[PDB]
């Protein structure tokens, strides 16, 4: 009766809409669990930005290849969370630095999950923190949250305002269908 | 606070997307009540073929541009209504005519009020009654039954399929996001 790709009732199924984007950032989807659930917003990210990574987390014995990509050098990583719960040692960012295209790892679940990914991380500890100005979102109409909502900030901040656009107008469309199904 | 063009939530509101298609056919809407409701999807009709006429309806009063435009030689006029409420003298049929494009004549309300416009609109009983074929929704993915819907069928039932399509999907746009404004 749900879609198994986008998680809504099949009359509700927004396949057909998915227009995907590009940007110069790329998105990095920590799960806590991988099965799918609809009220997890992150793989909504993955939808409109296709070359977003996603892997299961693990408390013990991380992916190589998850390793593998938080220490290329070739993008800048950083762990997107709030800046209060980083360390008084933690570097904390307020914009993606300049230059290298950034690795924004989202920690992709609930808060309790969120939060004991961000503490039980270490391949994560030397990283800077950003700090997500979630004022943006008026720009696109959204209330000034999700992980996908989140997504949406971090792309106006890199100036990926097309993928912004579309991630919201995504997001906006699974949140109708979503409730409408609950109706 | 509600848009006072497409009747839904102001988050909601959809008047970005509406856009106009062309038909063959054409739609006269009778409108018991022109507020309007949100509930009433006769004025869905508007929003795709904007060539639509629409007119408050009155018992004993009836316009003279209705009676100009059901006189119109130009048209096929018909009445749209289930065919087990025509007079056993009325004419019905179960296809547009060929020939001259069709004006079809809504009665757009609720169904007591439709029934009483059925009844009580002398000026609309030498006209044939069209009975809709509603399994041809099948064929825009849709299936008691809205006005909109009705007409969806009828652009079908006339080659109209362009603007049939385009009507179910902005019916359904309206759709979900009435019930999740209704979450
Ligand atoms: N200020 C913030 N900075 C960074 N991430 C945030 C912030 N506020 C909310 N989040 C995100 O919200 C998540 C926690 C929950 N709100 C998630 C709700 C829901 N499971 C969803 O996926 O949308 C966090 O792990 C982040 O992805
Ligand atoms: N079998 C049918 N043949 C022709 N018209 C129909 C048929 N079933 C429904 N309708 C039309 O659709 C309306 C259905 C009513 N329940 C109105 C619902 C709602 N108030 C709306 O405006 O969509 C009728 O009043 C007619 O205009
Ligand atoms: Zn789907
Ligand atoms: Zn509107």
């Amino acid at each position: 009766r749900r879609c198994q790709r986008c998680l809504l009732p099949e009359k509700l199924c927004l396949c057909s809409t998915i227009t995907p984007a590009q940007a110069k950032s790329r998105f990095c989807l920590l799960m806590f669990d991988t099965p799918m659930k609809p009220s997890n917003t992150g793989r909504l990210i993955a939808d409109i930005l296709p070359d977003t990574v996603a892997f299961q987390w693990s408390r013990t014995e991380p992916s190589q290849d998850l390793l593998d990509l938080v220490q290329n050098p070739y993008y800048q990583p950083m762990v997107v969370f709030p800046a209060s719960y980083a360390d008084e040692q933690r570097e904390v960012i307020f914009t993606p630095p300049a230059g290298k295209p950034p690795l924004f790892i989202m920690l992709d679940g609930t808060w309790p999950e969120a939060r004991k990914m961000f503490r039980k991380s270490p391949y994560l500890d030397n990283l800077p923190v950003i700090s997500v100005d979630l004022s943006r979102l008026s720009a696109y109409r959204l209330r000034e949250y999700c992980t996908a909502e989140v997504a949406i900030a971090l792309l106006d901040m890199a100036g990926d305002t097309g993928a912004a656009a579309g991630l919201g107008e995504h997001f906006t469309r699974f949140k109708t269908r979503y409730l409408a199904g609950k109706t």
